[PDB]
């Protein structure tokens, strides 16, 4: 097969190690690139901002992998009113190209982040070219100028390739407080404590020297960068996600792979569709109000197709982008098309990472799945 | 300056006692309101009674916390419900209660319910008990069931569901407890393993065992049947439980009434529903988008749109008065033997009433500025 080392992306909310003592996004209580390494498959966990736009997300991750000083574009700054230039990597891959490929692994939001990563490499940015044409004085990054073929396969784990009906109830300023409630809890940390890093440097929101956490956080949660177009809570709408959807493209020399789970079953008499019993509280509701919710207008139309859902991220929305080529698992893995696995039931969106309160169906242990994604990429075609 | 009676604070769903949170208090969180009313002039006691439990269970032993004794269920409830007869046992914070040294009843949340079922009990005593003490004697029966006792001079509701939530309506209340719990411990900086949070639901036989988990003990409590029974907060909390509560706990006419009500929701311009605004707990988000839109024709009460409005879990329509209760809008006077319905304060989410962390108090500096004037307001009503 190959050799090509795998790169975690956390999506919404996650946090590097260093952030929380012994607790992980990939494992929670346990160590899943631990486990992945010892096993003989070579494996890095990244580190991008937990709730900027996916844009701003595959920049970094970039920069994280392959070194270097974050570039966001000056067109893309200046459209969006952000700082043009962020921080600055050593590199966990500096070798990393055409030869030196790597597989994209990236849970919820991380899908995205990797498949708009895989689009700046393979095609740059035309329009951070057609900006360093007007003005060269300004320079122009290498990411931005396309024709790197550096991603061997993309695979993503219940990401919301078309986006979220939660996310489009506009609350994620909401569930995102009382997602580090629920975070901080897990983590056995106390709130006052927290050095929880919200990454958001280009926006001018940096922890002020000797500033309470909870001074910050609020600082952070009442910008208004949560209204505008370059921030996850855009991205994650299904309006925001399908527009997304018609440029960040699914390239035909590039494998992708797509795992979905359900935590929701129809209600006999209403036809709704509630949470089941395993399901974290932090997504109960969210679960309920997704299982209800349908809308004719305005654009996309959620129909009933939406209704079941792993917590957050409808079925219909995890198992491939909207209009992109995509295959149903049938025993052989297509290159350059969405391979779609078979739902996995009784999987809640945070099942696929152990967070704390975790459920596996079909395994002894989180690390038995992970055996398994990491084999499958493994035994991908050079 | 009217009357010299002190006040008596009764949490509501999931409230907890000092000494289960040092530090983090029902009444304030951060804030201590029961010191900063004593120290200010209004002599103020807190008393603590079942997070969980139903009106009945939490009125009990609430006289038994204040008067002192041992809780007494009564026999034919306990008959009929099938808990234990007799719970703990208190020394008595205000001993000497009675009809001259009477008290200010300020419940919040189901705290103003539980606080009317008390004064029921006291006025009217039980005739279910009381009818059980007459066909067997041998039994006895409790001076609470007996009625005669005008010991309570006033009530004051905070944030009442009187009529039910349409939340409680969608039977979720034990996920909602479970997230309660992961919040308080939060807001308290205390990890989930050290909590000694206790259920207070000794009478069902759910204490929790020595050398437990607090993890093993809170999930036999969540995964108790009591939950979808008739005698637990969950089901007095919703509009049947509560309208049917309102037809025998009277508002009496010698018994001074207010109540206050938040409103934390918006009118949507397309939709017609209400949404919560961004300064609601993140807790009461979703309850707030689901009963902003909840209507319902049956089963009865019917749900129309009025119930839309909302704090993040009550309902505005609920929090003003009992429905078919006597009752009037604030107009510079306060009446006798009617619910005294302050104007609607704008702003206010359920859990800004008592400071809890996050809380925002539109019209004030701080919950003191609000409790100052809620204290010298009962601290006015004639002897
Ligand atoms: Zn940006
Ligand atoms: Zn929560
Ligand atoms: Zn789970
Ligand atoms: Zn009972
Ligand atoms: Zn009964
Ligand atoms: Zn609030």
């Amino acid at each position: 097969g190959n050799d090509y080392p795998i790169v975690l992306v956390h999506g919404l909310g996650g946090w590097g190690k260093g952030e929380f003592l012994g607790y992980r996004y990939w494992g929670g209580l346990k160590d899943i690139e631990f486990y992945l390494n010892q096993t003989g498959h070579r494996t890095y966990v990244a580190t991008v901002g937990p709730v900027s736009s996916n844009w701003d997300r595959a920049v970094e991750l970039y920069y994280y992998i392959k070194g270097g000083t974050v570039d966001y574009g000056a067109a893309h700054a200046k459209e969006h009113g952000h700082a043009r230039f962020g921080r600055t990597y050593p590199g966990i891959y500096g070798q990393w190209d055409e030869t030196n490929k790597i597989h994209l692994i990236g849970h919820s939001m991380g899908g995205q982040t990797s498949r708009m990563l895989v689009e700046l490499l393979k095609s740059g940015s035309q329009k951070e070219q057609e900006y360093y044409s007007q003005h060269p004085e300004e320079g122009i990054s290498p990411l931005f100028t396309g024709g790197k073929n550096w991603v061997h396969s993309v695979t993503s784990l219940a990401t919301p390739h078309n986006g979220s009906t939660f996310a489009d109830q506009e609350q994620i300023v909401s569930f995102i407080k009382d997602f580090i409630i629920h975070l901080a809890s897990a983590a056995g940390q106390k709130q006052e404590s927290l050095i929880y890093d919200f990454k958001l440097d280009q926006w001018g929101l940096k922890r002020q020297p000797g500033e309470s956490f909870h001074a910050y956080m609020n600082r952070v949660m009442t910008s208004p960068i949560w209204q505008s177009n370059d921030i996850s809570a855009y991205d994650l709408t299904t309006f925001g996600a399908q527009e997304l959807n018609q440029w960040m493209k699914t390239y035909p020399d590039v494998y992708y792979l797509s795992y979905t789970g359900n935590a929701s079953y129809r209600g006999v008499v209403t036809g709704n569709y509630y949470p089941i019993g395993t399901m974290h509280p932090l997504f109960t509701l969210i679960s309920m109000q997704m299982g209800s919710y349908t809308r004719q207008s305005p654009a996309p139309v959620i129909d009933r197709s939406w209704l079941p859902n792993d917590g957050i991220v409808n079925v219909v929305s995890a198992k491939y982008p909207f209009g992109h080529p995509n295959s149903p698992y049938d025993g052989a893995i297509k290159q350059g098309v969405w391979n779609s696995f078979p739902v996995m039931e009784g999987w809640d969106h945070m099942d696929f990472i152990n967070f704390i309160g975790s459920n596996t169906p079909g395994y002894f242990s989180i690390y038995g799945y992970y055996n398994d994604v990491a084999n499958r990429v493994h035994s991908l075609p050079k």
